[PDB]
């Protein structure tokens, strides 16, 4: 097979709205948040406009080839592949999407999807500008599939984090959780990513 | 049957134009607001700026499908399926939905459809900064189907509402009134949430 | 017939980019501007920020049925419609629809489609802090479509019915009437209606 | 002809890629900006926000039809029509188009396209306050045609400027530019518009 | 051919999902920024907005035409035409996109890109208002398509399309290729780095 007929074929069987599922196992969806900037923290409101890229991996075995004398992977337009309903808990602005919509495909049928991601939290700003700082935690999870449909997985700190911010990071930790909502008795599976970070130069003048 | 057979009889047949009457009986929609934060207030212009999740659950027969051997619930994108035409009517700025646009639907055609809104409103600000708060009244119902097309009903207050927020609720109610246009003589359904909120001492 | 009948039928026949013309007559649109708020005024740029219910009627006589053991009105998405290109030719920014963008139509094709916009204006703003108030005049009608084509019409209620309560401003008088724009470039007169909002700033 | 067969036929044989271009002559398009409003001013950054309509107009025989016993115009939506791919070069803002994104096509294929747009501009703002007033230059031609495909040519311009602004236009004129880059053999025109303008 | 004919069979089958490698080379892109003003600059953040040509050609022979009594270039939407996934690394806006956006395609199927993007960086803004200035660097390269995919090249004054309307003035443009690697993946991504030398004129 060449890139052309892997490309026509998923377009051709494309079910973007069908979760992909096993014998009724839930798909196992990994996310990392890689911080690349902090861009504006307000103490008063407890608000922090990041920059991520938010890595997103997953198997969709209906994508998958033979990869004997064919690509190993091909990048494909998301709006072409079933792609998890992941939201932030706690935002309080819309994705804002900064990079192309593509994700890569393995010819085993996992899906790497790692948009650049600007977006607004209520969270803890409280000690930004101390030596410890502020730890502000961002609530991941599926919107609509419960834990019997989604798993939602954690997979340097700053290895891609800007030079150039007004903020430095101390630590990430990324531990899986369970969320429920009141009308419904499934549980929800999450990422909690707590950014530790603080102003640079915090000497009093 | 399994999920991608469910999905496909949606999309070929769901008639998202239709609303889902059932022998000329209203669709009963229910309407609750759950309070998720409040971001911006301005005691002089009485607005506010808030998120919350708008619970919204209705029955559309044409949906259902035979649940032995089957899912019992599939997630549909809202494009496929009618959703009732909710407006909140003292609004002064469009909803700006922060989650992804899909609804949940029963094997029986029960639809539950839950975004998350930001949402700018003209309400009573006044004593935001005083222990007994300030309390601002949101009205929600269908923009264009009266109440013989469509009937709204509500059906705890801080249980999602961000610790981090300046604001902290007080209370929350929410009850059933009609609204009239002067237009037409047909009376249409709302609710109307009051939130009683202050600013943190 | 029932609802699934009316829309399949509306939404079969649809020429949404086909002005309902009957007998070479202008379609008579009536606009009634139903103000909800007025939220920024600025006396030194002579602008304003308003909320308000643009109450839209005409007739399409392709979207009639017979009404006998039918509904008598259905709600249509104004994708499936032909409607008015309505401008407000002050507006300094874009409508914003606040509302869902369906219109109900009536089995004898007349429509009535009313979204709530949110839209900023270039107009008088002078006197808005006195007892006599400003008065700034929107001037609303068919962008492509001159007199012979479009006929713009004030409908024939109180003008603060809808106002909000909370607003800065109160609403001392509202007239909506009808106007004509001939330019140098074309023969052909445009019609508008022009709304005069008297308001000023509450005590 | 009606209406409805004269947009049936334009909307199935819409090629809204393709330049419309005669026995290989460019097309002629007509560009005159008629200023509306003038919103923001900042003298130390060099920026305006202006509203202004974009009178442009240009053929296409592929849109004709015989007007005996039928209407001698129809509005067309431009998704189904070729518009030139115009570009305000100093523009530092997307254009914000006001109105229906409807054109005005006459039965012997001439089209009128007249948006309202809202859009900032890089230009001279200094002498604002002054009695002479800023001049500021607004130059708008074809992003990827040349002059042998398109050729861009001025056609009041004044008339309709908004008598609230906190501006008044002291005089506008358009002018034809064709410009030979080092990088491309090819000429391209533009409209430079030249707007004159002061603080009341 | 004329016009109709061609921009028919590149509508019809250009395959704007499939990246047209030649016998499992690389696809060649060229990107060089051309930069026409600097708008906001913020040495506190260390963030700029600058609106800038980014001049881009690659080849795609699935285009190509017999240009023997045919025009010689067509312009296509790119919505109809494989366009290279570029990203700048250090972005912290989505490109605003000021242009039409429609690509010039040759006979022999070489596509020219150019369109004018308005964008947030976070870079060096240290020395902006000092006679050296500020060195603002871009890193523009391929999203999700590594070396063995795409391969991309730098290809005039470096103040000749810039606006004498600025609060800003340019001193110096480099432009060189280089290299990243990401942790998920054994395979490097070439880019070019922009280095923008700059200054305020006041
Ligand atoms: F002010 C008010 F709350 F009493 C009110 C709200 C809405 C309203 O009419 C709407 C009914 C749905 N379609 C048209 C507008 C009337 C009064
Ligand atoms: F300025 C002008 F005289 F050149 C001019 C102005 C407007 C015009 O047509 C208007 C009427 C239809 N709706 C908006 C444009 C034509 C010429
Ligand atoms: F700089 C350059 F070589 F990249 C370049 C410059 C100008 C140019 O054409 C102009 C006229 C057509 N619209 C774009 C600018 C193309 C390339
Ligand atoms: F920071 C950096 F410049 F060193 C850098 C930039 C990008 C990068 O990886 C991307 C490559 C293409 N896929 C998305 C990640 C790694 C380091
Ligand atoms: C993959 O292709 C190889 C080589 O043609 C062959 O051994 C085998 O049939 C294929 N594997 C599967 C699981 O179909
Ligand atoms: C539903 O499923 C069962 C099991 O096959 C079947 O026997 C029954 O008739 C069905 N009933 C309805 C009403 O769908
Ligand atoms: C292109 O067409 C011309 C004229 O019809 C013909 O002479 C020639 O063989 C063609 N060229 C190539 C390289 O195929």
């Amino acid at each position: 097979l060449d890139r052309a007929d892997i490309l026509y074929n998923i377009r051709q069987t494309s079910r973007p709205d069908v979760i992909p599922t096993q014998r009724d196992r839930p798909v196992a969806v990994s996310v990392s948040l890689k911080f690349i900037n902090i861009l504006e923290v307000n103490e008063i409101t407890n608000e922090v406009d990041v920059v991520f890229w938010q890595q997103t991996t997953w198997s969709d075995r209906t994508l998958a080839w033979n990869s004997s004398h064919s690509p190993d992977q091909v990048s494909v337009p998301i709006s072409s592949l079933w792609v998890p309903d992941l939201a932030a808990y706690n935002a309080i602005s819309k994705p804002e999407v900064l990079t192309p919509q593509l994700a890569r495909v393995v010819s085993d049928g996992e899906v790497l999807y790692m948009p650049s991601i600007r977006q607004r939290f209520s969270c803890d700003v409280s000690g930004v500008d101390t030596e410890s700082g502020a730890t502000c935690r961002i609530k991941i999870g599926s919107w609509t599939h419960h834990s019997r449909e989604i798993s939602v997985d954690p997979t340097d700190d700053s290895e891609y984090f800007s030079q150039y911010s007004r903020f430095e990071i101390l630590d990430v930790t990324q531990k899986k959780n369970s969320v429920t909502y009141s009308c419904c008795p499934e549980a929800y599976e999450d990422v909690e990513v707590s950014l530790n970070f603080r102003k640079k130069g915090r000497s009093e003048i």
